[PDB]
């Protein structure tokens, strides 16, 4: 009743790839297809370059910019690649498959296709000899209510959208009540939640625009609003040297943006939110923020596929973050699943940096394991010995070499670290760290299509206002 | 019970202009603003360079690259601007007022603003001293059954969105359905009904992406899409000297679009409808045509607001496809209302050629009529004489001056014939004519913002594929 999908006319092992992501993607980009034949699985066709999400809501990138459908790559691919446009549901270790379902689109990348027989909304697994699951994860509300009900994601291209759509529909509101309404002054009012670099740049960007733009022509709008950086730690961007962190604070400040240290939100209602503030001597405080527009941005969690899995692995029982792995990336109680980014936990920091490092080592052991027959064949065996293998043959373990971190804070200005192994290159925040931010962004962008739109998108910015449009 | 907005706190006479499209928008940035004090409402808060819209769907350009907020002209402005986003739904020419609905925002481009009390979606009257009508028309589907239900107009950004998302659809649906499946073949199937120059170039659009990007990586199912022409006439643009309509046709059919002359479309359902064929010796022959994209673009009627208003003044009774005007293009049977663009007729084709001359005409008479104290005053007495202020003082009337027509038909060709006056300078096709029908697009665009964006959509094209999204 369940259709299945075994290619099996070519000797090259099936790889199948879950995600279209940092992770997937920068997979993609390496993996032999000459050696292997080649699948994703994703429910997005097209990779995201997350790092200028938070610039997006406002059109100063616009969102078709920083987007590169998952099909280009693809095309610079020397051998078979297949691309499911649906969402994977569950993996299913045993019988190597995984299920799909709300399939739109299937596309071959290959001159004399197979038909499949699918069909959209019919479910189907799809077999692999290799599974590689890059799904990333999902934002984290930590419980606190009415967050999914009244706040805003920042992880996704919709979320941008739906930011925009809300602060736009909100200024609209505002300017026909007179100055001084505190309706008014709610639908004028922004809270982020998280000061990690997603909500300090999503912060100082949402400025960027009532500074520079909606000061032009509706001033005393512009005057009005307020954007609130609520954030539970002592200090914002921790990540940082605290001198940076300081300097990111001071300038926040300066730019007019309210940051609420050692608070937590811990409720949010329609129209107004709670938030909680532990003074440094233990202290507790309270305060109702009225809010038009509330972003979320606190991290994140396993998908349900990922903790499904869990449960169906004895090893990842006690996994709660993502798959353990082990030194190869190999899914920990699997012979054949490997995990990175997001949806993998080996201690490092969910960061683009590390799972695109990930992807590129994992990619590389792809390459070798074609030049060892034995890889092949332990598939057919009935005992599972390719971690022994990777041992045996002496593959390096994945080691993660940190380069460093940047954030945008509004204004022209930014921090940045750039490292490798102990040595640091460069360490500071200003206004020309603000331009190597802008040109080490240019440079981690995946694609040739995706960096000249960005670019593009910066130099009209040079001249005009952002685009700011409620229904596109 | 229902509000009324009117401004005297100002000598100056209160200028109301109805639409944001060619006749607004030239209107706009010639009418003298230190003289008069000018209101716009319109339900689009933007302009739209409609030429270049039949390139949107696929791509070609984006959505965003030909539209101007209206804004940004208003800010250009050394005088008062008002902008009500709303829809005008009844003139009101004794009280000289307009009554509008839908109304989402009011923007106020002068520091001292006064409060003027409005809610959203609450409905009130402008008033006026003079009244600019230009809210364009409205797409005609000569009572043909199905039309509006089952196809897409090309007449507005929305338009452009649907189409994508519907062709998108297909294409996905389609993929998944075996090679000759007749579904297959209807899903792949795009009838656009209307030989002008707006159908034509959105079937030259849509075969370029088809033929351009859509090969590059699903081949077999590109060389499957087949799109039709239908057109009632003998010939495809009619505006033009046959030999060019020959040109084109021959081209068309070229590029493999099916062009099916001497048809009309009689009946359309959810996936065909019904041609009519009838010949050149009197016979007529029938045809069913599956579709799976029907695309619309049979010419314009008048709106309901504008229809209304026939039936208000004794003089527009007779009115048809548009208000009548003389020869300053005051309305006939008004004192202070005046029409440009489709909504008004005087026998000239409704082009944005035309609507721009109209504006910029109109827009030097309110110049003339600012130095001649009388106008200001028969305003405020009971006997209407601005009609006999025009010739008492030898405004010369209006004068269209036809510069000629363009028409890009996909790969790479155009034709174009530039005049002024009795003299040609430039008549013809080909690839020249394409860098030709660019350029002076180019040059038409409003605004410097939308011009760049144009530039930069055109170059993205040299190297890379159209941006084809389905949800963006
Ligand atoms: C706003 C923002 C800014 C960021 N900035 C930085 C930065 O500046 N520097 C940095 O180092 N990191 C940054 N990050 C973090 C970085 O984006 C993540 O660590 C990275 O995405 C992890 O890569 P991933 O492949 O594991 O997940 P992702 O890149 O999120 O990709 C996951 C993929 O899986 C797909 N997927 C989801 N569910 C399923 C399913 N059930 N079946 C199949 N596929 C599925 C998704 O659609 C997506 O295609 C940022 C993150 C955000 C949200
Ligand atoms: C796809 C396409 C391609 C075209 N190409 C060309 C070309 O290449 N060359 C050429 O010369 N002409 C071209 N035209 C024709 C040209 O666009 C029209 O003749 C022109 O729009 C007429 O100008 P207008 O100001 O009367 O109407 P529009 O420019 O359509 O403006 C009407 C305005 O009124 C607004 N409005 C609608 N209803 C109301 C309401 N009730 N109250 C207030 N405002 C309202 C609309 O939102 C819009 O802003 C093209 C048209 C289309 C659709
Ligand atoms: N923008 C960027 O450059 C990068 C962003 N990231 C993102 O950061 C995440 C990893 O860091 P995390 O610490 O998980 O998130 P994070 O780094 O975005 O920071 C979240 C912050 O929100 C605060 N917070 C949590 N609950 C709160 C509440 N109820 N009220 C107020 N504040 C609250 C926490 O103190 C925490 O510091 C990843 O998921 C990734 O998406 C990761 C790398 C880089
Ligand atoms: N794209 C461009 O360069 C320009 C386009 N226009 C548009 O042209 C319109 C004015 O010219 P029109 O002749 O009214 O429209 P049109 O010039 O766009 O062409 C419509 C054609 O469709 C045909 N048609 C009508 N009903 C049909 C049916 N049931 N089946 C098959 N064919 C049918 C007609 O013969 C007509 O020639 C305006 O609405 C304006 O928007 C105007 C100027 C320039
Ligand atoms: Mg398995
Ligand atoms: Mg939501
Ligand atoms: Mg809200
Ligand atoms: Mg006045
Ligand atoms: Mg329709
Ligand atoms: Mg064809």
């Amino acid at each position: 009743t369940m259709k299945v999908i075994d290619p099996q006319h070519s000797d090259k092992p099936n790889v199948l790839i879950l995600g279209s992501g940092w992770g997937a993607i920068s997979f993609l980009k390496h993996i032999d297809t000459k050696k292997y034949n080649v699948s994703i699985i994703s429910p997005r066709s097209y990779f995201l370059f997350t790092p200028l999400l938070p610039s997006a809501p406002v059109g100063t990138v616009d969102e078709k910019s920083i987007i590169e459908p998952i099909v280009n790559f693809a095309l610079k691919k020397k051998g078979n690649v297949t691309y499911y446009e649906a969402e994977a549901t569950s993996i299913n270790p045993d019988r190597n498959t995984v299920t799909i379902k709300s399939l739109s689109a299937v596309s071959q990348l290959y001159q004399p296709e197979n038909h499949l027989g699918l069909h959209q909304a019919e479910p189907a697994e799809i077999k692999y000899d290799y599974l590689i699951s890059a799904v990333g994860a999902e934002p984290n509300t930590f419980g606190i209510p009415g967050v999914t009900d009244y706040g805003h994601f920042l992880k996704e291209i919709p979320n941008s959208l739906e930011i925009r759509r809300t602060f736009a529909a909100n200024l609209e509101k505002a300017n026909l009540l007179p100055k001084g309404d505190p309706e008014r002054r709610r639908l004028l009012s922004i809270v982020v939640v998280g000061g990690g670099p997603t909500g300090v740049e999503a912060a100082g960007e949402l400025q960027d625009y009532v500074h520079q733009d909606l000061r032009k022509f509706l001033p005393a709008l512009a005057e009005e609003v307020q954007i609130h950086l609520v954030e539970a730690l002592p200090i914002v961007l921790n990540m940082f040297e605290k001198k940076l962190s300081s300097y990111a604070q001071s300038h926040l400040e300066n730019t007019s943006i309210k940051v609420h240290l050692r608070t937590a939100v811990a409720k949010v209602e329609e129209k107004q939110l709670l938030a909680k503030t532990k003074h440094e001597d233990g202290k507790i405080t309270e305060e109702t923020i009225p809010y038009g527009t509330l972003i979320w941005a606190t991290g994140n969690k396993a998908r349900p596929v990922i903790t499904d899995l869990f449960k169906k692995i004895p090893e990842q029982n006690s996994s709660k973050r993502g798959l353990a792995v082990n030194d190869f990336l190999q899914v920990k109680g699997s012979n054949n699943i490997f995990a990175i980014g997001d949806n993998a936990f080996a201690g490092l920091p969910p960061t683009a940096q590390v799972a695109h490092q990930e992807a590129e080592y994992l990619a590389k052991n792809f390459d070798k394991m074609a030049q060892i027959p034995n890889f092949q064949k332990n598939l057919s065996s009935r005992k599972d010995k390719i971690d022994l293998l990777f041992e045996e043959n002496n593959f390096k373990p994945f080691k993660y070499n940190d380069l460093g971190a940047l954030a945008y804070l509004g204004s022209e200005r930014a921090i940045a670290t750039i490292r490798s192994g102990k040595r640091t290159f460069y360490t500071g925040g200003g206004l020309m760290t603000f331009y190597l931010w802008r040109i080490l962004y240019l440079s981690m962008i995946l694609s040739a299509r995706s960096r000249l739109k960005v670019f593009f998108d910066w130099i009209k910015l040079a001249f005009f206002k952002r685009d700011f449009f409620k229904g596109l």
